[PDB]
């Protein structure tokens, strides 16, 4: 058949789709209305983020039989709208994560060393060295909470720095997370140890608010947090209170319960770094993403 | 041997290893050029950071100094030369701070790999550009570290970690050695055209100022880009600008300034430049170590 890709995707899964036999039509920032009328003539949607393939593109896209996203998770598809009609939707678990780990390494150190604040302090002309004081990696311990793709390969770049990783996966034996230098433990006894906590679960009922007041006041004062994994598993609310109160001393966020977000007290907070969701923003993830969704379509026969 | 002055804010240890080997110690900061003069008159010890400046003219009215402590690495605001003319002996800390310096250095990496002080900056200013910070993947690209030391090698093995290719040149360093922490020694020549990054760790000499310069951004990959958290000068500023202007150099990253606070300012308003207020050193454990490690000398001393 053919397919529409409606974001930015690498030209890999272009190429790949058409080697296949299908018909592309590649068309980024389309309106609600520009893209059903696209639709109308395909049987395959693919996207990134910035399109919402919401019930009503599902309804009125009578001829679509498969949406792809070129990312993990399902955020901006309406998975039980499809469902109800006959369309498939399928994703890249992969071809995103060690960008993603890389990202949150990196956001780890910009909280010990306070290096995007530093650099909008020099860009307004100050040289602020007793304001930037910062601490030390080496000898502190973090807490990885979600131990597969992306957590394990957080916690062994982390090791190289010095720092004891502890954390708790529900599915993860600890057999398995010893294997890559991880102690589980459970939550209650974590909370009290790190000096440093990063998120990397998905976005379930059991995971919102995986940290949130009851568990920040468990945490040693001064703990520094990771979010690059969904909004809302750090409750927002609550991060902001503990920033507020120094029990939280910094907060480095890719993403948001919504995107982007429309409250901005945390974004603006002083002690908190963030990212418009830039995790799988590398052009090489890009790359493995585009061929990972672009497979998947050509395999069905 | 007998009184020291601390002229700058250092950790409360060193006063008080100076004072359990038997030393008095005065704390004193932000000192004028008279005040200071006038502190040391019954001082043969000074201890400092980097904003107290140890010049000839200090050296030379301070009639009982015998010895000179910097709590750093170099000697950026000590005038040695008349020091060692005047018989009074330097001393610093070569070892206390390297793990923060090296510590900085890797975040200024991930920094410019993924564009995240740029990002925060965005963020701040209300706004939501993804494709704007399009970075890339650490895994599977060179690192060129020059310079094998203390922090090199410290470099090297974290980078490492994140499966990036270490390779570079030190000129007392063996190849031998530098294979077993994981760095690939080359000539000069063959490094710039491997690297998509490239950190310098050298101490400011006249052999490392300018290292980097117009002719070896010539040499280098499009789009290479550039970490200095040692010296200012030893990536030429001009040359980087340049670089950077047209597209050579993709980023750079700078704690360190030829002048410090520096007062041109188009390096540092350059949107893809990331810098910081020389906060290499700028951790309580570093500050720790640093105080200490200086406190120890002058005690031996006696
Ligand atoms: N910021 C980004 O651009 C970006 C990029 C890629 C992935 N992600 C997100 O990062 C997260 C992790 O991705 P992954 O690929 O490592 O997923 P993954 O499925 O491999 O691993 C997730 C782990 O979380 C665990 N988990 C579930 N509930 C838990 C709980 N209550 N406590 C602790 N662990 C729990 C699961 O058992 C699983 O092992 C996801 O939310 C994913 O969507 C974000
Ligand atoms: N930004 C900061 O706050 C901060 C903090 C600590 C140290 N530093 C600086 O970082 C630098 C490195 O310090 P270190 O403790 O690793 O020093 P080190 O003495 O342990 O190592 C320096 C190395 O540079 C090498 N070298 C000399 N000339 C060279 C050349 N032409 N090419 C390649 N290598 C050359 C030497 O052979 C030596 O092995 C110094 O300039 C130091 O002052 C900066």
């Amino acid at each position: 058949r053919k397919v529409l890709i409606s974001d930015s995707l690498d030209p890999c899964c272009r190429k790949i789709l058409q080697d296949g036999g299908l018909q592309v039509v590649e068309k980024q920032n389309l309106s609600k209305e520009e893209l059903i009328a696209e639709l109308q003539d395909c049987e395959g949607l693919i996207v990134r983020s910035a399109t919402k393939v919401t019930a009503d593109v599902i309804n009125a896209a009578e001829k679509l039989q498969v949406v792809g996203r070129a990312g993990t998770g399902v955020d901006n598809v309406d998975l039980e709208a499809a469902t109800r009609k006959g369309i498939l939707v399928m994703n890249t678990p992969n071809g995103n994560s060690l960008s993603a780990a890389e990202l949150t390494c990196g956001m780890i150190m910009c909280l010990a060393r306070q290096i995007p604040q530093a650099t909008a302090s020099m860009k307004d002309g100050k040289w602020e060295r007793k304001k930037f004081m910062g601490t030390e990696l080496n000898g502190k311990t973090l807490g990885i909470l979600g131990l597969g793709r992306i957590g394990r390969e957080v916690a062994t770049r982390m090791q190289s720095f010095g720092m004891k990783t502890i954390g708790y996966d529900p599915i993860i034996s600890p057999e398995v997370s010893a294997s890559f230098g991880v102690q589980q433990l459970p939550l209650e006894e974590i909370w009290p140890l790190c000096d440093f906590i990063t998120v990397h679960t998905p976005l379930l009922p059991s995971t919102t608010g995986l940290l949130n007041d009851n568990t920040f006041a468990q945490c040693k004062k001064g703990v520094r947090v990771v979010n690059c994994a969904r909004g809302g598993i750090v409750d927002e609310g609550a991060l902001l209170r503990a920033l507020q109160s120094g029990q939280c001393a910094g907060a480095a966020l890719d993403v948001f319960t919504e995107e982007p977000p429309r409250d901005r007290a945390l974004v603006d907070h002083e002690n908190v770094i963030s990212c418009p969701h830039l995790g799988a923003s590398t052009k090489e993830a890009q790359s493995r993403c585009g061929e990972e969704i672009a497979v998947q379509f050509v395999d069905m026969v």
